[PDB]
């Protein structure tokens, strides 16, 4: 099946998922001079004080931290959104070197990694229903640059040894996702898609202007993970990012001037 290798990577995905060539695919390059300031955009409202993380999983493409979404515990609202979206998981995309790794780019600049906080629209009742709707998901995207260590990330870094290979999971309770946010919540927004198969075009993307810093050692630990399962030949989990797609008939809006 699909992956990020030479014979199954993003240039091949359209054969099994023809929407790979659709009208609102992600990620995109954010051209900061042609993005449009929109004064009618509201501030983001991030309410993560009651978040309940459950576990961390190596799913063979990235690693996911999953949360309890049976109730409105950790929600996102405001910004360009109408309604309440519940946090279900977060994951990252990263590179084999510091110069690449993010999925979105800013004026063609790539960052070392990108954090994706996935939320789904509660009016649709469950995540499976929400992904079938043009306004079903809202994903908060955060860039990582290499520099100073990010203290709030270290707990994630320390458990990666226990989920080295595909299909492994570990108990991961009491993790506070507020530790991953930058200082400012200024953002760009556009309508887009999932960036992995099935590539459904169900996402309101909210991409924060301000990156967070992580240390060289922290991102090094990311690139020790394994695409393969235990007992298979080792393939390091690196460069699990999809390249920028054509913007086509879309406009990037900015919350800031
Ligand atoms: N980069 S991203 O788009 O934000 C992104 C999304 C997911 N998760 C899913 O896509 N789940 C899912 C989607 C549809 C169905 C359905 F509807 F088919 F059942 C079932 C499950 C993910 O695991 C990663 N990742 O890399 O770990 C990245
Ligand atoms: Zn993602």
């Amino acid at each position: 099946h699909w992956g990020y290798g030479k014979h199954n990577g993003p240039e091949h995905w359209h054969k099994d998922f023809p929407i790979a060539k659709g009208e609102r695919q992600s990620p995109v390059d954010i051209d900061t001079h042609t993005a449009k300031y929109d004064p009618s955009l509201k501030p983001l409202s991030v309410s993560y004080d009651q978040a309940t993380s459950l576990r961390i999983l190596n799913n063979g493409h990235a690693f996911n931290v999953e949360f309890d979404d049976s109730q409105d515990k950790a929600v996102l609202k405001g910004g360009p959104l109408d309604g309440t979206y519940r946090l279900i998981q977060f994951h990252f995309h990263w590179g084999s070197l510091d110069g690449q790794g993010s999925e979105h780019t800013v004026d063609k600049k790539k960052y070392a990694a990108e954090l994706h906080l996935v939320h789904w629209n509660t009016k649709y009742g469950d995540f499976g229903k929400a992904v079938q709707q043009p306004d079903g998901l809202a994903v908060l995207g955060i860039f990582l640059k290499v520099g100073s260590a990010k203290p709030g990330l270290q707990k994630v870094v320390d458990v990666l040894d226990s989920i080295k290979t595909k299909g492994k999971s570990a108990d991961f309770t009491n993790f506070d996702p507020r530790g991953l946010l930058p200082e400012s919540l200024d953002y760009w927004t556009y309508p887009g898609s999932l960036t992995t198969p099935p590539l459904l075009e169900c996402v309101t993307w909210i991409v924060l202007k301000e990156p967070i810093s992580v240390s060289s050692e922290q991102v090094l630990k990311f690139r020790k993970l394994n695409f393969n399962g235990e007992g298979e030949p080792e393939e390091l989990m690196v460069d699990n990012w999809r390249p920028a797609q054509p913007l086509k008939n879309r406009q990037i809006k900015a919350s800031f001037k």
